[PDB]
């Protein structure tokens, strides 16, 4: 936690740039301010920090917003400077990269009035290579007045529990938890999931049906998938699995849950996936509900995957989990 002494130190540094006596700095000055405090954030880290604050685009930061950023930074252990330091206490650059990337951690922010989530993702390949992908998802409730959340993270963990040899049948699991890094009537504790996906990857067409269950308030779901057309699939099944609903996220009470609030009418998402060797995907899900069951109409489009790359050669093992875990509260602190 912040202490009084830290706040007064941040306050001094911040105030030196608040030249209008206004209580603000510009977003363009944020790096200069943090360097004045002896910090060395990367550009990528500064962009994340700025996304925490620029929902309405006005390009300034007030002291409470600055304090929140900073409180998040000191809770943060994954900053690039801090991580390298630990290595330099003694080739490890890929480790540094993976650890600073926060794999499977979705950054949730508002950009031009649209709730957006960005994630760094990577597939572990046969032979232990890492195959990177950037995700960007936009989310929009069907009902007009649903209030957009503040900045936050969703820590995801997706895995294949079982499959047949050709991946015509796949059982899938995800566990997701929202947090700041510092129950509603339409949504029952136990829900059912029905899904149909139609897609095309490098021109190969397929249809996949899903049937599942989950616990929206615990952030957990499982699904059984069956390829109905286009099987045996000629590409890595793993590129589809994050297309197979952010309702299934455990939200604490100090973060607005846009997803559970979008029901009964539902919401839709659209996503791009950008892979390191040029492959590109688009996907979309339109999510509705009837009683205790979500219905998912999913579309998936992938192109430009090299004939010879890991996706068209089925060389992926899984989506890699985060390389930094929180070792949690001891039982005595609940």
């Amino acid at each position: 936690q912040l202490t009084e002494e830290q706040i007064a130190e941040f306050k001094e540094a911040f105030s030196l740039f608040d030249k209008d006596g206004d209580g603000t700095i510009t977003t363009k000055e944020l790096g200069t301010v943090m360097r004045s405090l002896g910090q060395n954030p990367t550009e990528a880290e500064l962009q994340d920090m700025i996304n925490e604050v620029d929902a309405d685009g006005d390009g300034t930061i007030d002291f409470p917003e600055f304090l929140t950023m900073m409180a998040r930074k000191m809770k943060d252990t994954d900053s690039e400077e801090e991580i390298r330091e630990a290595f330099r206490v003694f080739n490890y650059e890929e480790f540094v990269q993976m650890m600073t990337a926060k794999l499977e951690c979705e950054k949730m922010y508002v950009r031009d009035g649209v709730l957006t989530g960005d994630i760094h993702m990577a597939l572990l390949l046969e032979g232990n290579a890492h195959y990177r992908c950037d995700f960007r998802t936009t989310y929009k409730a069907k009902e007009k007045g649903v209030k957009l959340p503040g900045y936050h993270f969703v820590d995801h963990c997706i895995e294949i529990l079982s499959h047949d040899k050709d991946y015509n049948k796949v059982k899938l699991y995800e566990h997701a938890v929202a947090h700041s890094g510092l129950m509603v009537s339409a949504i029952k504790p136990d829900m059912k999931i029905k899904l149909r996906m139609e897609g095309n990857v490098n021109g190969h067409h397929f249809v996949i049906d899903g049937d599942g269950t989950g616990k929206p308030y615990e952030g957990k779901q499982t699904m059984d998938l069956e390829v109905k057309e286009g099987g045996p699939l000629p590409f890595a099944f793993d590129i589809l699995t994050t297309a197979f609903n952010r309702v299934f996220v455990k939200y604490p009470d100090n973060i607005q849950d846009y997803f559970k609030q979008s029901f009964p009418k539902g919401y839709s998402w659209e996503r791009s996936m950008t892979f390191e060797d040029g492959g590109i995907c688009y996907a979309r899900n339109d999510i509705t509900m009837e009683g205790d069951t979500f219905y998912n109409k999913v579309r998936f489009y992938g192109t430009n995957f090299p004939a010879n790359g890991p996706v068209m050669q089925k060389k992926t093992l899984k989506w890699m989990p985060s390389w930094t875990r929180s070792s949690r509260r001891k039982w005595n602190k609940t």
